[PDB]
């Protein structure tokens, strides 16, 4: 079997993508964060307190003739980004763009962070990280994709982001004319849980590519470039009147100024960010200052290969019996 979906920015700036999920029987299509960075397949339900939901459409788990109740079963995560959901669970039916799971794990939150909240065209969250991550208590449960990957024609999912457009994530196939020139594989390690890879190293604009191990994750779920202190200062000194600020919390930069592009290496391979990608525009509303999309990683702890990095690309999630990274130019 195969599967497609399409998957839209919520907003202007590509803070994050939408894919329509169809969940339950009739089916209640709600839109989800695809999040190669979790393991949780979470949504917005009736179950969920009134006062933590603002314009989000929910999963009403009765109207479903195919739900089921996991006794004692409950769920709760606490994200790097501050953000945090929790509740119990139903088994449901869950398709994605034409492809088929029973009996998967539809986590139903109770509660949800503001940020959650506050975002009232993300219904919730499907995980595509390993499911050794899964929260769920005391049995954990497995993510769509595993679920799914015996019956596909290959146990693969690709994400192909766009930038200020629409994008389409495929299951089971390789779409061979989504994507220029080759797919460079890379190793990637499962010891936490990721999608974790090692960069080869990196180049501002047209300078020299600078050969430098850079060990960091594949998170669709995360918006920016998140890399290390060197790395990110070396890119902001390209970029005239560009300075790190603490009040703000990272990278500004005049709105006037042109971005260079930035290239990440896979292996021999090269992807390149172009240079307005990584402009995330005002501050605040009508301030001339601009926010960075490449940002420090030293307090999250991790590299995180973000939105900016992955929609520059054709990414291939290889869920083979060890599984491995695939990036192409597009
Ligand atoms: O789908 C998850 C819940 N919301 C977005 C995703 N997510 C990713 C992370 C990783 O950590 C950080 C990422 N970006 C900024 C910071 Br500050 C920390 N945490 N949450």
């Amino acid at each position: 079997s195969t599967g497609s979906a399409t998957t839209t920015p919520i907003d202007s700036l590509d803070d994050a993508y939408i894919t329509p999920v169809q969940i339950g029987t009739p089916a209640q299509t709600l839109n989800l964060d695809f999040d190669t960075g979790s393991s949780d397949l979470w949504v917005f339900s009736s179950e969920t307190t009134a006062s933590e939901v603002d314009g989000q459409t929910i999963y009403t788990p009765s109207k479903s003739t195919t739900a089921k109740l996991l006794s004692g079963a409950t769920w709760s995560i606490s994200y790097g980004d501050g953000s945090s959901s929790s509740g119990d669970v139903y088994t449901d039916t869950v398709s994605v763009g034409g492809l088929t799971v029973t009996g998967q794990a539809v986590e139903s939150a109770k509660k949800v962070s503001s940020s959650f909240t506050e975002d009232s065209t993300i219904d919730g969250l499907l995980g595509l990280a390993f499911s050794t991550l899964n929260t769920v208590s005391p049995t954990q449960q497995k993510t769509f994709f595993d679920n799914a990957k015996a019956s596909l024609d290959s146990p693969v999912f690709t994400a192909d982001l766009g930038y200020h457009a629409p994008g389409t994530y495929n299951f089971g196939f390789i779409d061979t004319t989504a994507y220029t020139g080759s797919i460079t594989y890379t190793a990637v390690s499962t010891k936490q849980g990721f999608w974790e890879w090692t960069s080869t190293g990196y180049a501002v604009g047209s300078g020299t590519f600078k050969s430098t191990s850079i060990d960091g994750i594949a998170d669709t779920g995360t918006t920016l470039l998140y890399l290390p202190a060197t790395v990110v200062s070396a890119y902001w000194a390209q970029v005239s009147g560009a300075k790190s600020s603490s009040s703000v919390g990272g990278y500004v930069f005049p709105c006037s100024a042109t971005l260079p592009s930035f290239t990440f290496g896979v292996g021999s391979a090269r992807i390149v960010i172009p240079g307005d990608y990584i402009d995330f525009g005002p501050i605040s509303t009508g301030s001339s200052s601009c926010f960075g999309g490449i940002q420090s990683s030293a307090g999250i702890g991790i590299n995180i290969f973000g939105d900016v990095a992955l929609k520059a690309a054709f990414v291939v999630f290889n869920g083979a019996t060890t599984p491995t990274l695939g990036f192409a130019s597009k």
